[PDB]
DNA sequence: AACTGGTAGAGATTTTTCTTAGC
DNA sequence: GCTAAGAAAAATCTCTACCA
DNA sequence: AACTGGTAGAGATTTTTCTTAGC
DNA sequence: GCTAAGAAAAATCTCTACCA
């Protein structure tokens, strides 16, 4: 146990490794591993989207992606006024966790309905990817036109075969693989974080070895069934619980 | 005697239609010939038998279903796995609209398996041709049998009582059934893992992902060969596979089957 | 010669004592319970019936299956 | 139902005088009315 | 087979061993919510 | 401040009764 | 003659639809 | 021959956590 | 300093209406 966790600071003095490895490879728990990296000096996104209108056939296609990850949101617009780019994003921020927009400085995104709909769903709107996804999209539209009568149903199957049917970076994986793995990894953080925070807001008196006297208020870091692990004077220890109490802290 | 008593009972029956402790009591018949009796009649049996059965919940399943509010049309989609929601004001009920909210579902979150009623829109050519070209089976309920679809008029349910909730934050109702999507996916939690809609729908897919790729580089490297001994005679089958040898029995597969025999009745061959 | 004659008609015995049952159902929308049919499939939570020479889906709970003693 | 084989077994042990375990066998009815016919015939007797 | 050969199949099949140890336990760490018969409830965090 | 869900049947599970073979 | 296994018949317990 | 009720909240009961007095 | 009573806060379990 101790063991690993003096390895694991050996080998983050080294090289620096980040804490989902270090639990997996040393054997030690997750807030651990958390703690090792947070206390380096060294060592101390999902959710942005980025929107366009584009031009086709003479109608107006509204696109959005989300930007880490490569993934295409798309519609036919009967206008261009502000009501309509606010239901749009409505529906948007509705669907998937939005937090960040980024657009450019055209009329219908400075607008009152648009900043409307950034008040009450609560999003940072920023003005000034999309070129390259709008070109992109446009070949598969010209790809598979021959198959639709109109041009909504074939924007919608160019959707299709660009979210889940094209395969490529570095492991071969789609826009929707992509995705949901970084809003999954970004989810398994925040978890985490509350459970770190909530265990934190305590206080340790241990008693060493051939003493009979109680040591400085350490703050626990992780409370097992044998063990306790403490930090004190920038040292990270494990006291068995025999020599121990945990006692609430108020030091807001 | 009692078979006077049986003869009596059936004219008695006949005529009055009494239940099986009427007569069982009345003419001392023991009591399997009254439920006969009764049990030959086709004027009674008019009762169901009192049970309910469990749903489909796999994890790329989808049910679909109409609502009707304030005049305007809605349709609503619910992931089963998860209680993921999509919802859309349409102008008309017909099959083109759901031909087209239907291809939109497929083309952002991946769609294998619709469940639907016999409405006269979902029974269309149009939701016919989606269905083939994205490829997705489409299944039909039992006709006039809501409960074979529980989960999306449960969420019919929902989706009114939050839009009532928040009806004076907004002018239109399309902004209205928008506003109480945001709220059911994002802002109310409580379920399996404490987790909201959103939440689950992300964990549900990439656990599906991540378990596929692990028990492919697990399986493509495996040996010990397993011969068991199985059935209600004492045959040996062949070549099966073994998964997981446990304190207490093992698992094999057998001609792509899961199951799980002690040790008692198994050989391991390397 | 008598003895195939035995053999046959205890196999013809079980043979038709698996698989006589009757069922009456509850169908439309105007639910109203209806004749005699035929069991043909029955799983968890549905049953399959012949009726006519008509084949429908009905629930369990809405159906009573009636065997022999 | 066996309310026809009540009245086929009563015909044939008024014919050939058969025991309750073959009529209970041959004409698919409980045991109770077979060893009821059996008791109501002042000739045999059940046993 | 010339030596490329040799070296790349020799460190991929020592990989492949330590890796398999390590997988089964990472497959383990799954948690399943299931539902038994005639019961509407579902069931608790057995393991996969 | 003085009001309110219930009835009966279809199966499943547990218990009692009855015949017969073995020691 | 006494005792126990096996199966049949009876008793209890949980769950459902319909009543404007 | 291959079909099927479910979701979320209001109270009641059981369990865990936190402070303080007594020996 | 150690132990137990008491009460507050959290976790679990049973039951209901509505969905054309
Ligand atoms: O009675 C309904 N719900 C209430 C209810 C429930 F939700 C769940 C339950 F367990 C019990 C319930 F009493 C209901 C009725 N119908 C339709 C519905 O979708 C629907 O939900 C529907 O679409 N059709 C179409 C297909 C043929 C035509 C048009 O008649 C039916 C009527
Ligand atoms: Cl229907
Ligand atoms: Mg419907
Ligand atoms: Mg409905
Ligand atoms: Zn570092
Ligand atoms: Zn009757
Ligand atoms: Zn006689």
């Amino acid at each position: 146990f101790l063991d690993g966790i003096e390895k694991a600071q050996e080998e983050h003095e080294k090289y620096h490794n980040n804490w989902r490895a270090m639990a997996e490879d040393f054997q030690i728990p997750q807030v651990v591993a958390k703690e090792i990296v947070a206390q380096c000096p060294k060592c101390q996104s999902p959710k942005t989207w980025q929107m366009d209108c584009t031009h086709l056939e003479g109608k107006v296609i509204i696109v959005a992606v989300h930007v880490a990850s490569g993934y295409i949101e798309a519609e036919v617009l009967p206008a261009e006024t502000g009501k309509e780019t606010a239901h749009f994003l409505l529906k948007l921020a509705a669907r998937w966790p939005v937090k960040h927009l980024h657009t450019d400085n055209g009329d219908n995104f400075t607008s009152s309905a648009v900043q409307a709909v950034c008040w009450w769903a609560q999003i940072e709107h920023t003005f000034s990817v999309v070129e390259s996804m709008n070109h992109q999209l446009k070949t598969i539209i010209t790809q598979i036109r021959d198959q639709a009568e109109k041009i909504e149903t074939a924007v919608q199957m160019a959707v299709l075969i660009h979210n889940f049917k094209r395969k490529g970076g570095i492991g071969g994986y789609s826009a929707g693989e992509r995705i949901i793995d970084i809003i999954a990894s970004d989810l398994q953080t925040t978890k985490l974080q509350n459970q770190i925070s909530k265990i934190q807001n305590f206080r340790v008196y241990f008693r060493e070895g051939r003493d009979q006297q109680w040591k400085g208020p350490a703050t626990l870091i992780w409370k097992g069934e044998g063990a306790v692990v403490i930090q004190d004077g920038q040292d990270l220890k494990v006291v068995p619980r025999r020599k121990c109490k945990i006692i609430k802290d108020y030091g807001r």
